[PDB]
RNA sequence: CAAGGUCAUUCGCAAGAGUGGCC
RNA sequence: GGUCAUUCGCAAGAGUGGCCUUGC
């Protein structure tokens, strides 16, 4: 009855089983656990780490970087995250990891089915999707996932439950039916997550959810560990979160024309001058560069060429920074040269004089333009010093439905394949 | 009382804690388990895999690649391996891995000290060395190693034991002393390894070893798991192995002048012709090349230049191979051109026309010369295509006390550092 | 003094390419 | 055909190193 010990392998089973808008992400709450950079930063045990290998799962998605460490400290979570941010692994990994570590508990040890974990989904296509990922992370484990949803044969689902159910995925209406039929009890449900809670509300599932969570045998908030996921955060969702969550963490996650052009290092100042000379009366331009001395040298160059500009970087005093922000937003010096210091308001044009080394700085940078309904332009200079970001920038431009330079996908092929 | 679960970390403790002759290696026995290429191919659990990370052990030494899989399948082992082959990790990792997996057993649960594992060493230099390696692999575990040796204060060792001892490292004379004093009992010793058994015999420790292993409470062979390590294998060691081991696996692991020279690809045939033209009357030369058609094209070249040579590679029939070995061994065609097919007798000169991609194939190749008391010569041609083996070949030449080309250690610096 | 990113190398993992060897 | 091993490109993890960027 050790649940941290992996079962004997099975290769037949093995082969059967085996976006960018969400990168500005902030979690706020009491003693919020800091976000991780890799699945290695949390110790989720042999089975979980094993099955992570088998999925070929590489790095944690932005939501996974913040959700996973929150879940592992058994803190409730209200997460506003969209379809495609890696929500499923974000809660399935730490929950199962804890289930392996603790085992089934003396109630189910000295023993209808009692799932230790209940995942509620609005639709059949998402319930099955969550279920399929649960089997991949429960492979070679004694934890058996099940899935239960309306619109299909209830007789076959009943037959699957009786083969054992410790993690249950379900749609609200079909789960209510299984408890009236006395096939499921929630008396030992220590983990409850609600996926796409907004859609679950939109589809009219609140009475079933309140019946599942409040009018029956499920342990209350503070005892059970609760997670809510929803793409939008209207007040209806906030009131359900205050009803269902306890001392929780709030986690929150392209009207911009993006142009990438090839510019050799010795041509960058000339290319910049041409972009500035085509800039309107009082449009503000944000010029991002790599190094503090780069920002210093470039502001002097622009001054000697007759452009009213200013500068800001990490070694600037808070006073020097305020002076630059004054001249910039008064329009007197409408060009601001900055390092990463100014990646994290109403800027019309962001120029990546130097592209950054990682795709996340690129997101933060272009996020200073094209704000709240305005039109924004982001122009980036690219050469051989930037192949380290070829593949991630190409993937981003494709997702953003931006024009992709034909030579850029050619260099992604030639370097990565 | 779960021993697979890691303890809370400890920062202070962490930084407190954190050859090439041995690579022709063969294990023979009944259903001998196959050798591994990485520590990952055997599942030694969270704690072990953890602490391997923390020591930064990257790959298994040749002895480890064969010993570890043998130990994990609970097979006795007689290993002829020298100090410096990674013996300690070879038995410490799988033994501790199993102890974590099984725990202490229901005997020690309901409870002088009873070590589950006893390591016997000839000297305190090796006892302390093994003990320090055991602490690195038992960090954050509930398994406590101890070390006990003559020549030091027995009073301090006694008080270390009663803080708990599950893995005991000891010298024979000081151990028997502890069991006469009733401080150590062997009634639960399921793992026994004897390190440098030859030296232990040389130093006169057989009566103590026979008293420890045969005349007291240690479980007999076939019940306990026994491993013997010794640098030499005289018949005295073999008789001790037949008394102490049960259905065991036998594991067995610089009179060659080695020259490395820079040869561009278009110059190799010219360089080879000069080596052949300086070859004695009835000396046999082995010329190793990379590809089968490389071997074909080179035997044709040597033929059209008037050299009696022959060839062998993987796509040659057993008949074609015997014909080539006939002309080679008779002296009629004293040059044999071969791929790796002939790396694994009385060869005077081995020429690595093409250096191999891995350092293991290199030694197997040079092992065909300088055998049975004969000064052998090994000539290797090197260029840009062989930088992948720069550091392994440089390290090997240094250990072999061979002359190192000054340009070779310079290219190791510029590529790896 | 803390964080993070990139680059070199070492190392385990997958996909891919090339080559070698075994039946 | 089927198995195995090595190397190289890339993806991702850990350490060393170098470089750079931030916070105080
Ligand atoms: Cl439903
Ligand atoms: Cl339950
Ligand atoms: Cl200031
Ligand atoms: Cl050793
Ligand atoms: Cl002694
Ligand atoms: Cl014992
Ligand atoms: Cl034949």
């Amino acid at each position: 009855d050790d649940w941290s010990k992996p079962l004997p392998p099975s290769e037949r089973l093995e082969q059967e089983l085996f976006k960018y808008d969400d990168i500005p992400v902030e979690a706020t709450g009491n003693n919020c656990p800091p976000h991780i950079e890799s699945f290695s930063d949390v110790e989720m045990g042999e089975i979980i780490m094993g099955n992570i290998e088998l999925t070929r799962y590489t790095r944690p998605t932005p939501v996974q970087k913040h959700a996973i460490p929150i879940i592992k400290e058994k803190r409730d979570l209200m997460a506003c995250a969209q379809t495609g941010s890696g929500k499923t692994a974000a809660f399935l990994l730490p929950i199962l990891s804890q289930i392996y570590s603790d085992g089934p508990g003396e109630a189910l040890r000295a023993m209808k089915q009692y799932p230790i974990s209940l995942v509620l989904a609005p639709t059949r296509e998402l319930a099955v999707q969550i279920y399929e990922e649960a089997r991949k992370f429960s492979y070679r484990s004694r934890v058996r996932p099940c899935v239960v949803y309306g619109g299909a044969d209830i007789g076959q689902q009943i037959r699957d439950l009786e083969r054992g159910c410790h993690l249950l995925v379900a749609t609200p209406g079909r789960l209510v039916d299984m408890m009236e039929r006395g096939k499921i009890g929630l008396d030992f449900c220590k983990y409850l997550v609600l996926d796409e809670a907004d859609r679950m509300l939109d589809m009219g599932f609140e009475p079933q959810i309140r019946r599942i969570v409040e009018q029956d045998t499920m342990p209350p908030k503070g005892v059970r560990h609760t997670m809510m996921f929803s793409a939008t955060f209207p007040k209806e969702i906030q009131m359900l979160a205050r009803d269902f969550l306890d001392e929780y963490i709030f986690l929150a996650v392209e009207n911009i024309t993006q142009k990438v052009v090839w510019v050799e290092e010795s041509d960058k100042r000339s290319f910049l001058l041409d972009l500035l000379n085509a800039t309107g009366k009082d449009s503000l331009t944000l010029v991002f560069v790599e190094t503090k001395k780069g920002a210093d040298s470039l502001e002097d160059f622009l001054y000697h060429e007759g452009y009213a500009c200013t500068s800001i970087h990490g070694d600037r005093s808070q006073r020097d920074r305020e002076e630059a922000l004054h001249q910039f937003r008064s329009g007197k010096s409408p060009i601001l040269v900055a390092t990463a210091v100014a990646a994290r308001s109403n800027v019309k044009h962001v120029i990546n004089f130097d592209l950054p080394s990682d795709i996340e700085e690129y997101v933060h940078r272009i996020g200073r333009t094209g704000r709240v309904g305005n039109l924004g332009l982001a122009t980036s200079f690219f050469n051989e010093r930037n192949i380290n970001i070829t593949k991630d920038l190409l993937d981003l431009l494709v997702e953003a439905k931006q024009e992709v330079p034909s030579w850029l996908e050619n260099m992604a092929y030639e370097h990565h394949y």
